[PDB]
RNA sequence: UAUUGACGACCCCGAUUGGUUCUACUACAAACG
């Protein structure tokens, strides 16, 4: 198949990590609201993403000692404008369907998530 | 469908009262037989 998109490159977090993802935006879409409560959320999540490891990352680790041949998830070594969900911000959203509706619990810069 | 694979310390003082109350001129020598 051919596809257009974006590539989500977060880092080689994991060792068996293999591949970045890339979004298959040539096809199905669908647009939900943004609610502030989502905002507060990512950027409660993002901060304890990036203070988290502050002292690891400042003595300059080059990723979590629990994890070998890893380096730092790209959220957690970003700026504070990643934690700001601003216009074009490449996230994972969690959601389930609900009232025929697709709800969205929570926005998650990685699969499986703090 | 649930796998990957082990490392790692933290806290270092925090909160509050920081002036309160009384004495603030008193007798005199000059006035007044």
């Amino acid at each position: 198949e051919q596809f257009e998109g974006f590539v989500y490159k977060t880092n080689k977090n994991i060792g068996n990590k293999h591949d970045e993802r890339v979004f298959i935006i040539d096809r199905e879409s669908i647009e939900i609201p943004l609610s502030r409560d989502l905002r507060r959320k990512w950027r409660e999540l993002i901060t304890s993403y990036q203070e988290i490891h502050k002292k690891e990352v400042d003595r300059g680790d080059t990723g979590p000692s629990a994890v070998n041949g890893a380096v730092w998830s790209r959220q957690i070594i970003a700026d504070e404008s990643e934690r700001n969900l601003s216009d074009g911000t490449l996230c994972y959203a969690h959601v389930k369907k609900e009232d025929g509706q697709y709800k969205i619990l929570n926005l998650y810069p990685v699969m499986i998530t703090r």
